[PDB]
């Protein structure tokens, strides 16, 4: 099942944020930022099948989280330009990777449940 | 379906919280605190089957969450004796609410996410 | 020389949460909450001046914080009904503590800034 | 006098997050992040004097905060590689920024203060 999940929260209105663009990238070997991923998250404001087990390797991952423009259609000035999460992806530990992220317009908490 | 649940994560270990005790309570009409409702988290860290809608009526309601017992099991010493929620619950708004919790030994955050 | 101050912030404006109200209670011999000590934030959202060294002995502690009165006042019709964080304060010698909560209408995390 | 001012907080310990490094990075005509500023938090957590008024004009800024580094000099393997904030500065005015963090281990939140 899939070992990479999105989820994303809103604590202005206390419900999911709903079709929020999501943007996930692999390191490259030259250090660059390879596209890898991306989708918009569901009315329960989560994202899955962004990946496979057979692709999702080691290495560092970022995950890029639109904010600003989940913000702007609400009315709402943010102050970020998005919500980045960049982490180690590794083999040897909990199989399932979800990352959660809390929205206010001027912050954000982001957590890691690593499972299996 | 429920109409209070509960979820709780451990921000240093990336985990659900398992096995933390919950108490919930409902605001007397002298002003006291009436016991409600309990339970432990799951495996998955989540507290389904508190109560149900018949007698989840309007009003104020505590929820405790035994944050101190947990980190004290997990060999941590913490900062508070439990996480304290405090709301209205009311009929005309979503339905569902989930009364989230992320935790570290010396600071804890709380979300509402109110769906129907 | 202030040994418990309070520091409120508005996630929603990214500024200091300014004129929330505060009340400290201190847990009595016969298991009830003695109140202890109250105020306001004020333009940096600070609250300072709660008590003095000598009358802040060992203790549980409980600390309330007015944010739904606050987010009335900006016309946010809020979860919570306040924020209340409990604790054992000075059980090892006295301690300084900076109680900091970060505030959203359906949401707030509250951290503890221990010193000695 | 300060514009650009970083608070980081250690939500393990209850304490100032010292000796974290920061670089901040400014978006180019170009649209490469070109390096802005940098420099380690103090004993209270905080790292001032990273630019000048004159300096910080209009632009998209990143503040990368050194978590993974923190914790593992405190011997915690930790989730994140980094905090990355990213964020529209001075586009409306000089203002003043705060960007303050709360690290665990598997989680952080950052929120940003600007005054005018
Ligand atoms: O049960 C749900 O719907 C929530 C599941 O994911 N939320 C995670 C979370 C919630 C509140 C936080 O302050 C940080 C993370
Ligand atoms: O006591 C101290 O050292 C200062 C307290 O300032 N807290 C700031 C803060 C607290 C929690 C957050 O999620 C973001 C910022």
């Amino acid at each position: 099942k899939c070992p990479l999940m999105v989820k994303v929260l809103d604590a202005v209105r206390g419900s999911p944020a709903i079709n929020v663009a999501v943007h996930v990238f692999r390191k490259a070997a030259d250090d660059t930022w390879e596209p890898f991923a991306s989708g918009k998250t569901s009315e329960s404001g989560e994202l899955h099948g962004l990946t496979t087990e057979e692709e999702f390797v080691e290495g560092i991952y970022k995950v890029e989280i639109d904010t600003k423009s989940y913000w702007k259609a609400l009315g709402i000035s943010p102050f970020h330009e998005h919500a980045e999460v960049v982490f180690t992806a590794n083999d040897s530990g909990p199989r399932r990777y979800t990352i959660a992220a809390l929205l206010s317009p001027y912050s954000y908490s982001t957590t890691a449940v690593v499972t299996n």
